[PDB]
């Protein structure tokens, strides 16, 4: 149960720590563009 | 040991889920001007 329920999880945690790393990079990019 | 470690993945899960949220909410309302 809990090898494959952390796996489950991590696999989700591989979504959400992906998403925002997007995020914080994303916004860098778009600040460097905002930058005046 | 895989219990406490359910904790710390659900710890950090939601610490995820939180911050997720607060940028994504930022962006959101930012885009409104352009």
């Amino acid at each position: 149960r809990e090898e494959d329920a952390h796996s489950n999880l991590s696999s989700v945690r591989k979504k959400l720590d992906g998403e925002i790393s997007n995020l914080k990079k994303e916004i860098e990019d778009l600040q460097l563009v905002i930058q005046k």
